[PDB]
């Protein structure tokens, strides 16, 4: 074939290819609204089972943001009710909503909760280039707008865990748990055709390999971890992925607050797709490094030892082993199908 026969089907793992971000935490672009400047996440691929742990609250990160005079502990990320409504919005009522728009109107779910959460500018600056992220949840089929962007915030400094400071940052971090299988992680930059040049699956019964002299080999040299299940293995990989956070602290308060993600503090909208119109928050919010998709991205999980192998260079060939299973930190972590 005068070159790799696994071309077609290995596109997709080329990661900085066609995610193009951190995985992990995902803050690969900036956006300015009225001459501030915001980091906010760009990759082109869903992030299948990924959500948000806010540390010691039984309040999950799904629930819309702390509004009016509520705490900020006793809210989530999600953007809270709007006039008119906008999230969280089933995918019947999203078809609805975008019925006269031509190119947006038949869009995969995925593509269409991620075109819904980009459709809103804050209101302080007509011409910016900042949109929102958004959780779709696959069980629920419905999308949910993220109103906080970040994804990751730690130290005493920055956040307190204590519960009884109710209006105090809180702590949070991303996560692959049985609880988010069914939420998928969408930037504003989801591909509509995610579906054909995206992971999605664990691929049974196979093992990454590198392309050489008409052969697939293994790859060169794997990290091999144990690990109890597939889920494991994931979570693993998941763990040690592509990502955009700072590895170090800020002294100052808002220098690491950016650089983690915080965003625009907007009550009011407009539109980016027709009829022009405003939508507004029900009540306002309370007050209170770029990967570009480098990393241990990928694992071959070894079902029989139990052991992850976790490497960072880009898998070329599949090698048929009825004891691996290959996944990938964007990849669900429980689906499976056969090579």
């Amino acid at each position: 074939y005068m070159g790799n026969p696994w071309t077609e089907y290995m596109a997709k793992y080329d990661i900085e290819e066609v995610h193009g971000s951190g995985i992990r935490v995902d803050l690969g672009e900036d956006a300015e609204v009225a001459g501030t400047q915001y980091r906010l996440p760009s990759g082109k691929c869903p992030v299948f089972g990924k959500g948000i742990i806010i540390e010691n609250s039984k309040t999950t990160f799904l629930t819309p943001v702390a509004t009016g005079n509520q705490y900020l502990k006793d809210g989530g990320f999600a953007f809270p009710p709007t006039e008119p409504l906008m999230s969280p919005m089933t995918l019947d009522d999203m078809r609805l909503l975008y019925k006269d728009n031509e190119d947006v109107k038949n869009l995969d779910e995925l593509t269409l909760c991620s075109r819904h959460a980009g459709n809103m500018i804050p209101d302080n600056d007509k011409n910016s280039n900042y949109k929102y992220p958004a959780v779709y949840d696959d069980k629920d089929k419905k999308c949910h707008i993220l109103y906080i962007a970040a994804q990751e915030n730690n130290g005493p400094r920055y956040c307190n865990k204590d519960e009884s400071k109710r209006n105090s940052m809180f702590c949070f971090r991303p996560a692959k748990d049985i609880s988010f299988q069914n939420l998928v992680y969408l930037s504003k930059n989801v591909v509509h055709n995610w579906e054909k040049v995206c992971p999605r699956k664990n691929l049974q019964n196979a093992k990454f390999g590198l392309w050489v002299d008409g052969n697939c080999e293994d790859i060169p040299h794997v990290n091999e971890f144990s690990a109890n299940d597939l889920f494991e293995c994931n979570k693993l990989v998941f763990e040690l992925s592509a990502s955009d956070q700072p590895k170090q602290y800020e002294q100052h308060l808002t220098q690491q607050a950016k650089d983690i993600g915080a965003g625009p503090v907007a009550s009011c909208f407009t539109t980016r797709m027709s009829p022009p119109q405003q939508i507004c928050l029900n009540s306002v919010v309370n007050t209170a490094y770029k990967s570009h998709g480098k990393g241990y991205n990928w694992g071959n999980y070894n079902t029989e030892t139990q052991k992850c192998e976790i490497f960072n260079v880009k898998p070329t060939c599949l090698i048929n082993d009825k004891n691996y299973i290959a996944t990938t930190a964007l990849s669900h972590p429980i689906e499976v199908e056969a090579a």
